[PDB]
C-alpha cells in the first residue's frame, strides 16, 4: 500500500492528463486486490511503474536568446548557413508563441559534412535533452513500438525510453541515418516511422506496452541521410527536407585552420610552437589531397602530419617540426590530383568539355578523329564506355551536326561521306549524362572545317535535334572545374543563369560567361 | 486552412506579414505543383517563418511579401519553362504526357540524317520505352500509307531516312498515347 | 447540420461528403444505426487520415484511431487466452 | 539474496559512470520484489549479469617504450614498414597525451602477407588484449547489435561479448575480411568517432564507451568497402613481396 503513496508522490509533481490519470487510479486498484506475490501483481506494478515515470507535462527550459544561441552553433561548425538559420527561424517562431514547439528537420548531403555532430550543437543551443537513435540497419519494429504487457519482458520502445530517461517532453531526437533503415522480415520499422513522424498524429502517438497515447507534438525530431531517393514517399513527405552542401576549398581551408588542426593539436597535444601547419601548406595539402566534399579526410591527412611530427619530436630527432609545402610529401606522401588539364593547346579535332564528379568538378576532352583515309554513307562509332544516355546523346549530336554544316557550308559534304569514330578520354571512367551534346557537336564541327576551337573555352549543355540548347545540372562543381583548369571563357545554357548566378562570389570571379539559347550561338562563340 | 493556422502555430497577425492571393497562386504554380498539400503547408510555414525572424530581430517591423522577392523567402523556383517552342517549326509537334508533379508536355522532332529526300528508315531516340518505340514504329507505318494516299507523288517518308526525338533525352518515358503526335511530326 | 460540419474542416472532399450524406439517408430510412467498412486510398497529403475525425463529428460518433502500419503482430486484433498472466482482449475490445 | 552480494562485489574495483550505476541499481531493487521461480527474476538475473560482467573502468596497461616495442616488433615480422611506423607513430602520441587512445585502421593487401600476423603482434608489443571478429559472410545485424531482452534468447552481440571476455575497456579488435560482408550499417556506428563513444547496444541498453578500442580492420581489395564505411578508416596499404624480400623472410 506505501508503493501508491510513492507513485502519488511521483505523479502529483507532474500535470497528467485525464485518461493517464484514469488508467492510473485503474491499475492503482486493480493491484491493491492483488496480493504481494502473484505474477500479475509484478506485471501491473511495473506498467504503473512505467506510467509513473514519464515525464507529463514538463518540459526543459528552452532558450530563447538568438545571439547566445548563435555563438553557440558558430563554436562548432564552420558555413552550415541553412542548418544555422533554420535553428534561429525556429527560436524566433518559438519566441513569438508562448511556449515551446517541435518540428520534423532533416538533414541530407555528402558524407562528412557534418550531419551528426550540429545535431548535438543544436541540442546545446537550444538547452534541450539530446538522444540519438540510430536506426541505421534496424529491422525490428518492436524499438519503435515495444510488446504488450502480456509477453514476459516487455519494455515500451526506444522514443518512451527517451523521454523516461530525459526526464523532459521536448528533448531533441537524431534519428541517425534514416536512409539506412532495415526493411527486414520482422516488420517494417518504416512504416512505424510514418505515425512516429507524422506532424498531426505526434499527439496522439500510442504505444503498444503503454497502450497510452503519448503526446510527442513538441519533440524535436531531426534525420540524417546520405541519399533521399531511398526514403519511402509517404516518410519523406512528413519530413522538412533540407540540404547540406559540400564545402569549397576556400571554404575547407577555413574550416582546417579555425577547428581541425586546433582540435587535432588537442588530441596530439602538441604545442603550436612544436609544429607549425601554415596556411600555405593547408591550401597546397588540400589542392593536391582533398578534393572530396567531405571533411573526414582532411582531419586524416592533418591528423597523419601532426603525427608524424609529434613521433619526431618524442624521440628526439628535432625539438621542433617544420612542415613547408617542399617537404609536405614527405609526410603525407604521394601527390594524389597533380594534372588538371590534359590538352594545353587543342588540335583541330577536341573540345573541351566539363563533368560533374564526386571530387569535385572534372572537364572531360571529346576527340574525333578520321578512321578511314577518304572524306554508301558516313558513320559514326563512340568509344570511351558511354551509358545509353551518353550514346542517344551522341546520336543526335551527329544528326544535327550533319543538319548545321549541310546548312551552313552546303559545299562541305565531310560529314555526310566520312567515317567518324569518336572518344573521351580515360577510357576506363565510366560516364554518363546529356550534359556533353553541344561539346560533341563542337567537336564533330571543328574536325568537318579543319579550325581549332578557341584555346581556352569550355561548354556544357544538353542539346536536342533542331539545335536547342537545354539546361543542366551540376553548375557548381562544372565551374569550379573550369576555373581550377585554366578556363577563361565558359559557355552555359541560358536556363542556367540562375543557378550560375546563386553561386559564391569568390568562385566567378574571373570567369567570362556566356549564356546561350541555341547552338547557333555557341558556333559564334567557339570560332 | 492552412494560413490561418500557420498563422496560429507562428504567432503572427495578420497585419505583420501580409500574405495576399497571388503572391500564394504564384507560389503554387512554381513550387507546390504535386497532388498533395503538405509540401504547400511547408512552404507556407517557412515563409511565416522567416518573416517571423526578420521582426524579431529587429529587422523590420512589418514584412510584405511581394511576388518579386518571394525567392528571398523560399529560393529557386522549381518550374519555370512551361513548354519548349514558342512556335513550332516545320518538323515538330506539341504532346501530352501524364506527369507526377502534375500534368506535363512534350514536344516530338524530327529531322533528316542524309540529305537526300534503297528504302527509308526511322532511328528513334530520347529513352523511350518499348511501347513507345513500337507506336513509333506503327506510326511511321501508317504515315507512310496516308502519305502515299493523300499525295502519290511524295517520296519523302518512303525513301529518306528520318531521325525522330523527344527532348528531355535523360527523362524515361513510355506508353503508346504519342503515336497521333508521332504521325502528325513525320 | 452534417454537411455544415464536414464542410467547416475539409475542402473540396466532394466524393467522401457525398459518401457520408449517403450513409446518414440510408441510416435515417430505417430507424438503426447502420455501419459500413470504407477504404480511403490515394496520394499521400490529401486528407484521408483527417477526414477521418470530421466525419466522426457529422455523425456524432465516437472516434478511435488504430494504425496498423508496419504491425506483426495479431494479438493485437485477437488478444491472448485469459490463461497466460497478462492477457488483453485486444484493440477492438478496448476501445 | 546472495546473488545481489554477488553482483554489487563486481562494482567494488570497477569506476560505474552514473549512467550505468542508476541502471544497476534499478534493477537491484526490482530484483527483491520478485519470487526466484519466475521468468522475469530469470531476465532480470541475466541482465544483472551482464551488466555487472562489463569492465567499467579497466585499462589494460599498456607500454609506452619505443625502444622495447620496436624490438617486439622486428621480432615477429620482417620489412612491414608501413605499419611498424604507424604503431610507432600510435606510441609516440599516446605517450605524448599521457593517455590511452584508440584509433581504426585498415590494413589491405594480396594475401598472405601478413595482417593478421601483424595485427596478433601489434596486440603482443603494445599489450593490449587480443580478440577476432570474423565479419566475413556475417549477413544479420544481431550479431553487432544483439536482440532485445525481451525475446526468450537475447546476446548483447559480439563487441559486448569481447568486452567481457578480454576484461578491459581498451583492446585490440581484428575486423578481418570487411570487404566480404553480406547488415554493414550496424558498422557505421562501430567505429564513427562522432558516436562510436556512446555505442548503445539492443541488450544491454546502455551505451558503452569504446573510444579507447583499437579496431584493425583488414581487407583483400578497397572498393568493394561502402563509401560510408570506407570514409571513417584510414586505409594503410601492405604490398606484396620481392623475390630478395621472400628469401629473407623465408631464411629468417
Ligand atoms: N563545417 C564544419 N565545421 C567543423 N567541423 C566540421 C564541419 N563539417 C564537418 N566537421 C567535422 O567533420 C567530422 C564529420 O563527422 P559527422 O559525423 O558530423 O559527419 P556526417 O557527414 O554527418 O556523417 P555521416 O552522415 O556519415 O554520419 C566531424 O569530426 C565534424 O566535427
Ligand atoms: N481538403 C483539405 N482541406 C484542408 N486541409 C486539408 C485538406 N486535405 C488535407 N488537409 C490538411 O493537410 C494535412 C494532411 O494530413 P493527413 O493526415 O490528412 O494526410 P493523409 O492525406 O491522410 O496522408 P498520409 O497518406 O501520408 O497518411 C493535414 O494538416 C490536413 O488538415
Ligand atoms: N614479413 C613477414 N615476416 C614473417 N612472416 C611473415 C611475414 N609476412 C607474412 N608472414 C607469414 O605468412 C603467413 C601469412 O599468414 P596470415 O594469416 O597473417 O596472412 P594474411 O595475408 O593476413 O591472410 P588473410 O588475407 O587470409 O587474412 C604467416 O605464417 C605469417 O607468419
Ligand atoms: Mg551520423
Ligand atoms: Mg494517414
Ligand atoms: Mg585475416
Amino acid at each position: 500500500d506505501a508503493i501508491e503513496e510513492k507513485f502519488r508522490e511521483r505523479l502529483k509533481e507532474l500535470v497528467v492528463p485525464k485518461h493517464v490519470m484514469d488508467v492510473v487510479d485503474e491499475e492503482l486498484s486493480k493491484l491493491g486486490l492483488l496480493d504481494n506475490h502473484s505474477s500479475e501483481f509484478n506485471v501491473t506494478r511495473n506498467y504503473l511503474d512505467w506510467l509513473t515515470s514519464i515525464p507529463w507535462g514538463k518540459y526543459s527550459n528552452e532558450n530563447l536568446d538568438l545571439a547566445r544561441a548563435q555563438a553557440v552553433l558558430e563554436e562548432d561548425h564552420y558555413g552550415m548557413e541553412d542548418v544555422k538559420k533554420r535553428i534561429l527561424e525556429f527560436i524566433a517562431v518559438s519566441q513569438l508563441r508562448g511556449s515551446t514547439q517541435g518540428k520534423i528537420l532533416c538533414f541530407y548531403g555528402p558524407p562528412g559534412v557534418g550531419k551528426t555532430s550540429i545535431a548535438r550543437s543544436i541540442a546545446r543551443a537550444l538547452n534541450r535533452e539530446y538522444f540519438r537513435f540510430s536506426v541505421g540497419g534496424m529491422t525490428d519494429v518492436a524499438e519503435i513500438k515495444g510488446h504488450r504487457r502480456t509477453y514476459v519482458g516487455a519494455m515500451p520502445g526506444k522514443i518512451i525510453q527517451c523521454l523516461k530517461k530525459t526526464k523532459t517532453e521536448n528533448p531533441l531526437i537524431l534519428i541517425d541515418e534514416v536512409d539506412k533503415i532495415g526493411r527486414g522480415y520482422q516488420g517494417d520499422p518504416s512504416s512505424a516511422l510514418l505515425e512516429l513522424l507524422d506532424p498531426e498524429q505526434n499527439a496522439n502517438f500510442l504505444d503498444h506496452y503503454l497502450d497510452v497515447p503519448v503526446d510527442l507534438s513538441k519533440v524535436l525530431f531531426i534525420c540524417t541521410a546520405n541519399v533521399t531517393d531511398t526514403i519511402p514517399e509517404p516518410l519523406r513527405d512528413r519530413m522538412e527536407m533540407i540540404n547540406v552542401s559540400g564545402y569549397v576549398a576556400q571554404e575547407k581551408l577555413a574550416i582546417a585552420e579555425r577547428y581541425l588542426v586546433p582540435q587535432a593539436r588537442a588530441l596530439c597535444g602538441l604545442d603550436e610552437s612544436k609544429a607549425k601547419l601554415s596556411s600555405d601548406v593547408l591550401t597546397l595539402l588540400i589542392k593536391q589531397y582533398c578534393r572530396e566534399s567531405g571533411v573526414r579526410n582532411l582531419q586524416k591527412q592533418v591528423e597523419k602530419v601532426l603525427r608524424k611530427s609529434a613521433y619526431k619530436i618524442v624521440s628526439g630527432e628535432a625539438e621542433s617540426v617544420e612542415v613547408t609545402p617542399e617537404n609536405l610529401q614527405d609526410f603525407v606522401g604521394k601527390p594524389v590530383f597533380t594534372v588538371e588539364r590534359m590538352y594545353d593547346v587543342t588540335p583541330p579535332g577536341v573540345v573541351m568539355g566539363l563533368a560533374w564528379t564526386a571530387m569535385g568538378g572534372s572537364t572531360l576532352f571529346v576527340e574525333t578523329s578520321l578512321r578511314r583515309p577518304q572524306d554508301k554513307d558516313g558513320s559514326l562509332e563512340v568509344t570511351g564506355q558511354l551509358g545509353e544516355v551518353m550514346k542517344e546523346s551522341a546520336r543526335i549530336a551527329y544528326t544535327f551536326a550533319r543538319a548545321f554544316l549541310m546548312q551552313h557550308a552546303p559545299a562541305n559534304d565531310y560529314l555526310v561521306t566520312s567515317h567518324i569514330h569518336l572518344h573521351v578520354p580515360e577510357g576506363a571512367t565510366p560516364k554518363d549524362g546529356p550534359s556533353a551534346g553541344c561539346t560533341i557537336v563542337t567537336a564533330l564541327l571543328s574536325l568537318a572545317m579543319g579550325r581549332p576551337v578557341r584555346q581556352n573555352l569550355a561548354m556544357t549543355g544538353e542539346v536536342s535535334l533542331t539545335g536547342k540548347i537545354l539546361p543542366v545540372g551540376g553548375i557548381k562543381e562544372k565551374t569550379i572545374a573550369a576555373k581550377r583548369a585554366g578556363v577563361t571563357c565558359i559557355v552555359l545554357p541560358a536556363e542556367n543563369k540562375k543557378d550560375f548566378y546563386d553561386l559564391a562570389a569568390f568562385i566567378t570571379e574571373g570567369l567570362e560567361v556566356h549564356f546561350v539559347e541555341h547552338y547557333r550561338e555557341i558556333f559564334d562563340i567557339a570560332f
